[PDB]
């Protein structure tokens, strides 16, 4: 499945910082049984986009902690600030199977204030935007991919877990 | 390596039609001694991304060969029109190694009327943008990407190589 991020703050290239991988530098990381490839199409003043390819033979959930690291942390150290405020930003997420239909999905992401739209085909296709802190959206991403197919959601679940109206099917 | 290609006139997601290869369904083509992938980061009425990565273990030739085989014919069914003229495009190839410098790709790019950025880390990334029908687009970096490392350049030569002051270089 694949990951993509879009944020267009100029300098939308801040995103670089923000997810700690330079844009200009293309990155296949070895997996359990399988490989994650990252990169950026597109890098300007104007928009940014960082994409997460997952070549196989939760495992999303896996290449995004051992890709996005210290951004789940919430630390940036050139861009103090963006780290620490909302941003608006988009996010997708390709090929996503999906037992329970779109309704679930819709039931997990739009209570935390994302536009949320499903696209099917069973896999899914489901794009968010919304006004998040990084750490937020890929918090987020991490916990409720594998819902959809406890220190972590310790973690994780971090202020937003508390008030979800679906937080006992999360847990 | 991995090749970026950007269209952006609306309906921008008319490029899956020129490109005959559904925006919505990423796909993986097994090769020889690789992978390519194909998904779009980007498919909507405003702005419209196809990316091409090179999983690997002249390949890149191969593989825009094989994944956009009808689009070089210079055919498209539902677009007619949109195959036939001059579109604005973006393209981008990231990790293009040329031991020639920068010199040689400013040098055969150029002449073919696209302005052109080179980025070194060794390893180029290429970033075109010209007026130039898609299967022009295409037929440059099929043919060119080798050169930078009779038939192939007799069909995909067509009516831009004997113009170009680097031809002898090429053929």
């Amino acid at each position: 499945m694949i990951l993509t991020i879009t944020y267009t703050q100029p300098p939308a290239t801040d995103l670089g910082y923000l997810l700690h991988k330079n844009p200009s530098r293309p990155q296949t990381f070895e997996l359990n049984h399988g490989k994650a490839h990252i990169f950026y199409p597109e890098a300007t003043s104007e928009r940014c986009t960082v994409a997460l390819l997952l070549d196989i033979d939760s495992f999303m959930s896996v290449a995004i902690s051992r890709v996005f690291g210290t951004a789940m942390s919430g630390k940036c150290k050139e861009k103090p600030e963006l780290a620490a405020i909302k941003l608006p930003l988009k996010a997708k997420i390709m090929m996503l199977p999906c037992k329970g239909g779109e309704e679930i999905i819709y039931r997990l992401f739009e209570p935390l204030g994302y536009k949320v739209d499903v696209e099917g085909y069973r896999y899914y296709t489901v794009s968010l935007e919304g006004e998040v802190r990084v750490r937020d959206l890929l918090n987020h991403i991490y916990v409720l991919i594998p819902v959809l197919d406890i220190d972590k959601l310790f973690q994780h679940g971090e202020g937003w877990l508390v008030d979800h109206p679906e937080k006992e099917l999360i847990t």
